[PDB]
């Protein structure tokens, strides 16, 4: 990460309502992430804010922390898909404010079901799965409201891993615009 | 985590009155959370505290230092759950002011008894599992109190694992508010 | 650690004349400690200290440095039980001036007989043994004497684990009051 | 890296519009060199950028993510091949700014097909087949443009590792020229 | 450790002609120490300059560096031990300026022979062994010269680890005084 | 490294436009030599640069890079060579400004062919060897321009591995003169 | 290492034009040294540089990097030997200005052979022979016409372990005069 001037250039970025998500969602991730999203919504609740995102996924909570606070704060969040947006990563993107999700041409978007573990006894492993078809469920509704995609279209489609390109995530409903030159993009 | 000219993105939402505990719970981040705690109160002991919890919980003691400086201080402190408050996590989501308890959309809070261990002679493990299952007891009488549940039922809510929606958490009274939006805070 | 402005959130509380001792005491812990307290010495000899302890403790001749050095300066140190105070943070805890040995609420002490350990000679054995039988003689006639305890009660009460809760360590007499409220220190 | 006095030897270069690419491309390298990239076109849309290029190469989607955003701003990419350009770093490299696609005299190129894995069910094994074969296309498209290569030879040229030299690459379409002086170099 | 507002904490007692060795001594180690007293040498050859000393020895040429350094430079310096001084580090407890040796009611002096080791050849073995006699002897005619003890005297004394309190060290000659108060202290 | 008030010793000598070139070559040490050689280019490309060897070697591409941008900046670099410069290092050293490469008076060079590896299918051995084959050749013409030695000579010479004193390395061609004081150098 | 004030103790007395070697000389170490020479050199050729030396040795190349940097430059080199000098390090001490080279009371140097490793066929056994032979002469001649021994003499007593006390090491021409106040140093 180098440094300008003194600020780190993820530093610099931040500072123009810029948030770079470019690593796997841990806690560590949403919860820096998070800080980022607050810290901006204070500086000016009216100003938008562009979060870009390339990253295989993560936590479904860490996800959701992410999540919640795009929504809680009044800034709307742009998302751009740059690289990949898998799993809870393509969550994100359509996550991001109704019309202004986007991706570049070569971007990739992978969506699927949940992944979890349960080790133990048979009443710990069924608490488990209990719990993960549950979050899968809850997911699935909230994906179908983002895309627009009927929930058993997404529920069918989400079985096994699926690729799709940046066109396809456009006629899915994952992303509003596919952004080629620096005029496309309404900041400009 | 990024830098704000110089401080560092949590240093500067420290600046606001704003901790965020987002890591399992051990003596290192009790201590910080303590720490910052006292900060706050000796800055303001007037204006109020928001704690942010996102954390698989961890130690019952080092819990319990966060939790009796929250009561201490006379600071009023305010929870809110983001992602997901398990464990020590939920106990201390519980312990905020009562009313200012507070958790997103899609938050996830989970409780369960205390895990430990023993080792050695006979007598070592009866004095181990005379701590644990005291400890257990005196935590249930903290969590019926917080929640308004009677002990009996916290006792068997907590036998296994015991995850919950944000608003089966708000029906459990380990909070009292589910935000929705910027301004469904007491604060704005 | 975050920082405070430049500082560091214990740095900051240094200021205020607080130490805050939240890990396993070992040498490096005790250098740490003592340099504090003699830097804060040097600042004022006349005013009071404020040491928090949140300890599982550790070795017996780091503790009797921070132990010595208490004693030592000008300062009269407090000492506040936070979380937990086992062995030799117990006996820190112990250690503070009459009358500001203080607890939180929900704090645990315990005290219990010194752990060590020998390998080789049989006479090598005998010296660690002699030793470590002495330095357990030295560590219960400090306690008697700062807890009031009759030494013969030092000595049954420490043969394994003892936890005690906040109100039966003040009932020992390890600790002076029970604190809940901001300004009901001896700083209020 | 030493620093100039007070800036990073790297960072100092960034001031000139400058980006050395030098390590293989992971998540991390293309969050770095991506935010480099905005931010230097924050700076000035109109000034050029050089990007320096010497790496074995690394993920698909970490590449496109700078594949992408070098397109995708308004200031043109020059590149700059020195000691080895490979993999996703050939495919860089010959994606900068048609007519300013540079290389040192020794510098060495290397072209070849994705690398993956797959482990799982038969149709887990499709899937990832399926995947690593249509990113085998859309790279090879990408490369047959900027080359002028037809499709077909870019496939067949790169199914075993392909090095070629300098001059080679010159030949093949993947830079515009060999660079031997400073001043030589179309910028100044 | 904690900083003071630019200094570290040990920087900061530096500032008054302290130094601190708590930790195992080795070439590190000895090097700092020996750097600071040239340092404070430096600043005013006339003033007085204390050496804490808490820790379990180590390597031999690197305590006599220390040794050389302290006797070498103009300034007395004053030893004081806290928790234990072993080994080599006793052993420059003892090299402390005659009557500026200190100890604190409950500090612990250990002194024994050296320890090594030796692979290889007879020859090789035999070298080694002669070189730590040789040793063992130089270092028990220095600390029979400090304490006052006769030679015979240190030699069947260090046989085996052989434990002192603070009142065994100062009637075993190892210290002058024990300090009990800030006032104690030939300083104020 | 020490600092110089506030430089770290490398930068101070950077600021006198001497780059330090003491380990291994690699990639990341290649990006750092090469970019502190931009940096001096560009700071006064009228000015000469002196890049102090001693290294073991590394990479064949990671030394080209270096190489090549020494040619390619405008600046005239100066090589000296102090302890040892083997294989690339050698290779970096005959590099040097003609006229203007040293080496102290008990400095070490080596020459030998390239080394590397190769696994898998004949047809992958094949493309490793016809490529190690190709760089050896490559590395032995420039040697050969560089030393003023015959092709023929270089490719004996360098069978196996051929260390040179300084005296040796003079009457080779590696360098042009050997350092004793102060002045024998073109600078002074 | 502590702050000196915005300087490491270290950085505080290269200020005074003293460098402290006490570790083992690998190819860092010889960078560092050869560069604060360099320095100090360049900020002022006529005073004189005090160079410590408490080190096991190391590397060869490394160590005459610094011997041949220690003669090349114009200041005279003192040296210093505490705590033990031995290997490439007792060459060092006996590389320093003649009539400068001292040493502590009980310093401690060693001298032996070198050290290597050869693997692989019998040529390159034979060509790791003759150069560990080589260097081994090369060494000795150096040592002797330090010294004042015939190189017959040097390899003799260097054929195993050779450890010597600081009135040895006089008598043997390694050092000048054994320091033991203050003012037996013609710098002070």
């Amino acid at each position: 990460i180098p440094t300008v001037i003194a600020y780190d250039i993820y530093s610099r970025l931040l500072k123009d309502r810029i948030i770079m998500l470019g690593s796997a969602i841990d806690d560590n991730v949403a919860n820096s992430i998070v800080s980022q999203l607050l810290f901006l919504a204070a500086e000016d609740p009216e100003k938008e804010i562009s979060l870009y995102i390339n990253s295989p996924g993560g936590s479904i909570t860490a996800g959701m922390a992410i999540y919640d606070t795009m929504q809680f704060i009044k800034p709307k969040v742009s998302t751009i898909c740059i690289g990949m947006a898998a799993s809870m990563g393509a969550f994100l993107l359509a996550a991001g404010e109704k019309g202004k999700r986007y991706a570049l041409p070569n971007s990739e978007v992978m969506i699927h079901q949940p992944l979890g573990g349960a080790q133990g006894q048979a009443t710990e492993i069924e608490i488990a799965a209990k719990r993960i078809l549950l979050l899968r469920d809850k997911l699935n509704k909230v994906l179908a409201e983002r895309t627009g995609q009927p929930l058993e279209v997404i529920e069918r489609d989400t079985d096994r891993d699926n690729f799709k390109s940046a066109e396809e995530a456009l006629e899915y409903g994952l992303i509003d615009k596919i952004l080629t030159h620096l005029e496309h993009h309404h900041h400009h």
